[PDB]
């Protein structure tokens, strides 16, 4: 079915906070199975960026396609047709090439479709509503929007992001930044010294990463060779600002500085920015202390990127939410996200953990061990092929019991001495 319907009415109001991976998910998974959901997000549209490209797995993927059979259709066009990245080090030399179901596609068109199709279902959802001052009582929580009206429902699903004000508020207590840009190739194609990033891009997208003492730059190719799109993770970082020149002197200092540098220095000012990276450690909980206000997606555990899992893991995290407070029911509200989060939590920490050790190795390798065992520089099945609907079925009695202290609870939605 091109639009499924929604289970019957369960009774339970949702409020959720954001129209990013998390947000849009809890709306779409809550409102299919009953829930009656409102979203706020505070953009009053979903920002378009064409270079900025993410990746989005096959464990998120199957959940997407089950909201709809069309949605395969609409992402078609903005699939890339990539199929390998070139790894190489700070001295330009080539180290291994990597592979890379799954989605590699736009961000901002993902969202759009996400969104478009949530209005298909009748989802409510409410641009331009600034979230502050979260509030809890017993039996109802809310929130404050654009400081002029007063939300209450029976829980608060908090996906506001890295600077979530949110983890602030449940909480009440880095130096790495990455540049970012788009750009159209034809001045690039006339520098014979930056020339070499078009070589068969015609036939397909073509993916280059260099990696060494503390940088990370990524170059794609796109739309056959018209536009390419490029990143780079630093800690040079010094309102906002961002200059190409910042980026040039970052990779100065590298032997192999030329062919990186002669591409990158062709971007207009205007397609460029230098956000600051936010990572924390785990938190000790994502539930709020009475029960019905909880994080998910980067508000609960932000990761490094590099692990290519940080949209797929928010979307794990609104599918377990929507699918807890369905097998919980109206009067169980507070139990359903204490079983959600000790479901989500292992996974998501895990593969948090594991972003922080692999950021290690990627950005001052060693290269002794790299040049005896390239294969390892460059995701296992234990995240790939989980689905975390079928699993939540599956240990929800467990779970509630281990929750009320009547039992206990192995997770193995994470592997067994599992670090990543
Ligand atoms: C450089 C980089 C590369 C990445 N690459 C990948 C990748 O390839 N694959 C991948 O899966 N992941 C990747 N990620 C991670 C991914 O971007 C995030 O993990 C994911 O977007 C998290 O989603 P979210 O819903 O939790 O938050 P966000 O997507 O950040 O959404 C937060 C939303 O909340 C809104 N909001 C914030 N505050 C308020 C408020 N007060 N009121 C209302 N609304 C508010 C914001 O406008 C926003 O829409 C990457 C991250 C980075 C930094
Ligand atoms: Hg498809």
């Amino acid at each position: 079915t091109a639009l499924p319907t929604p289970r019957a009415p369960t009774g339970i109001s949702v409020i959720v906070v954001g129209l990013g991976f998390g947000g849009l998910t809890a709306a779409i998974e809550s409102h299919l199975r009953g829930h009656s959901v409102i979203l706020l997000e505070k953009v009053t549209k979903v920002k378009q960026d064409a270079g900025d490209a993410i990746v989005i797995g096959p464990n998120a993927v199957r959940l997407i396609k089950s909201w709809g059979e069309q949605l395969c259709e609409e992402i078609e066009p903005h699939l890339s047709n990539a199929t390998h990245a070139e790894m190489l080090d700070h001295h330009d030399r080539f180290i291994v090439r990597h592979e890379l179901k799954g989605w590699f596609t736009n961000r901002g068109r993902l969202i759009s479709i996400l969104y478009e199709h949530a209005r298909k279902l009748g989802i409510d959802i409410r641009l331009g509503s600034r979230v502050t001052k979260y509030w809890e009582e017993d039996g109802r929580a809310g929130v404050i929007v654009n400081d002029r009206e007063r939300l209450a429902a029976d829980c608060v699903i908090c996906a506001d992001g890295v600077h979530s004000a949110a983890r602030a508020w449940l909480t009440g207590q880095s130096g790495w930044a990455n540049f970012r840009a788009h750009m159209t190739t034809e001045q690039l194609a006339k520098d014979p010294e930056a020339s070499w990033v078009l070589q068969g891009t015609r036939e397909k997208d073509r993916v280059y990463v260099w990696f060494g003492d503390g940088i990370n730059l990524a170059i794609m190719t796109m739309k056959r060779g018209q536009e390419l799109a490029w990143a780079l993770m630093h800690t040079d970082k010094f309102g906002g600002r961002a200059s190409i020149d910042d980026a040039l002197a970052t990779l100065s200092p590298w032997p192999g500085r030329l062919r990186p540098s002669s591409v990158i220095r062709h971007t207009l000012p205007e397609k460029l920015v230098d956000h600051a990276l936010i990572y924390r450690p785990p938190l000790d909980t994502w539930v709020s202390a009475g029960g019905r206000v909880m994080l998910i997606g980067d508000a609960a555990h932000p990761y490094f990127p590099v692990v290519g899992q940080g949209g797929s893991q928010a979307i794990e995290d609104g599918v377990v939410v929507a699918t807890a407070l369905e097998l919980a029911g109206k009067e169980n509200v507070p139990l359903a996200l204490r079983v959600a989060e000790k479901i989500r939590y292992p996974r998501a920490t895990v593969i948090q953990l594991g972003s922080s050790t692999l950021q290690e190795h990627l950005f001052w390798p060693d290269w002794e061990a790299v040049a005896k065992d390239p294969s390892v520089f460059a995701n296992p099945e234990w995240i790939l092929g989980h689905d975390c609907r079928e699993y939540t079925h599956q240990v929800f009695d467990t779970v509630v019991r281990a929750v009320r202290g009547e039992g206990e609870y192995i997770p193995r939605n994470i592997p067994a001495d599992g670090a990543y």
